[PDB]
């Protein structure tokens, strides 16, 4: 009860920031998201025996792959983390306890494979969930262990509260499907230039979480350059790999999943930095001008990859 969760100094300081990285120290991820839900929600948010036994369930429920794996969850948590610092008082007590714990579970059970591989490959999960597959297989695997005994950290929330924490988490977990992420952003940057965007319009609501969980799922093009540079090695490890087991199904994998063009890396970021990561920092910004040390550190990163293309590297 008058138990705190601290870390070192350094940590204590720099988890504050936008850019921080976790580390490589595993057993200390799970003492972090404590640590971010205490400050985020409060020590009362939940029972601590039930968080610590529900955060050991998802960790033990993501696989290790290269990009998508437990250290993900944790990164995306820290990015929702200073959103919600930095926006203290524009969200309520059940979104501040919805969106760390969406962001934990949003890849639960990843295969290292797209949506788009399922569908090719036949795989069960493609014939359950049509749209989003492995979207619905995430927030389907949250309930899963949210049901598991002693793990429901929401069982003081009333029954209706209860009803609409899920219903955050579910959509929140949605709209990391980069497929949706486009027309999401488009509706909130035209809501936004006519002066129609309305934070008490549920629906609103809705699209504006939307866009924070494409920012915190994409935020490692946010980060200092050596750590932006290494995550692309794991996120290109899975799509070649993707690749490699399209060319196995008798299919030309798109350029983004051949390791046959690993050569024009460079170039293919620079496309998914114009295409998806500023723009998508840009309308955060406008809408949470808070936020705007993501754009600032996409805009350096996006830099970092020009210099790439041009000889320099760095
Ligand atoms: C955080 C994050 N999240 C996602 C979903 N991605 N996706 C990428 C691939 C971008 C890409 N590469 C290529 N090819 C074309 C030929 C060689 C490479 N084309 N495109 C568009 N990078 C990221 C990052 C950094
Ligand atoms: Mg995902
Ligand atoms: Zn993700």
């Amino acid at each position: 009860g008058l138990m705190q969760f601290t870390l070192p100094v350094r940590l204590c300081k720099e988890i504050e920031l936008f850019h921080f990285d976790i580390g490589p120290f595993e057993n200390m991820w799970p003492g972090i998201f404590v640590y971010m839900v205490h400050r985020s929600c409060g020590t009362s948010c939940f029972e601590l025996e039930k968080l610590c036994r529900f955060i050991m369930s998802v960790k033990k429920n993501y696989r290790r792959v290269p990009y998508h794996n437990w250290k993900h969850a944790v990164t995306v948590a820290h990015c929702m983390y200073a959103i919600l610092q930095n926006n203290h008082t524009l969200f309520t007590d059940l979104e501040r306890k919805g969106l760390l714990i969406a962001c934990l579970c949003h890849d639960l059970d990843h295969r290292g494979f797209s949506n788009s591989y399922l569908q090719k490959f036949d795989h069960p999960l493609a014939a359950l969930y049509s749209t989003s597959t492995m979207e619905q297989h995430h927030f389907s695997q949250t309930v899963s262990i949210l049901q598991l005994e002693g793990h429901n950290i929401f069982s003081t929330l009333s029954s209706s509260e209860y009803e609409q924490v899920l219903e955050i988490i579910r959509k929140a977990i949605i709209a990391t499907d980069l497929a949706l992420y486009f027309g999401n952003r488009k509706q909130l940057e035209e809501m936004y230039q006519t002066g129609s965007l309305n934070l008490n319009n549920q629906s609103h609501r809705d699209r504006v979480i939307g866009l924070m969980m494409t920012a915190c799922d994409l935020c490692s093009v946010t980060k200092l350059w050596p750590v932006t540079k290494l995550t692309a090695n794991d996120i290109y490890a899975e799509f070649w790999a993707e690749g490699d087991e399209m060319k196995k199904l008798g299919i030309q994998p798109i350029p983004m999943m051949d390791r046959d063009k690993k050569d024009e890396v460079p170039q293919g970021q620079l496309g998914f930095y114009n295409a998806v990561a500023i723009p998508c920092y840009t309308t955060l910004t406008q809408i949470l001008p808070p936020t705007e040390p993501l754009l600032k550190a996409c805009r350096d990163n996006l830099s970092q990859w020009e210099k790439v293309i041009r000889g320099e590297e760095t």
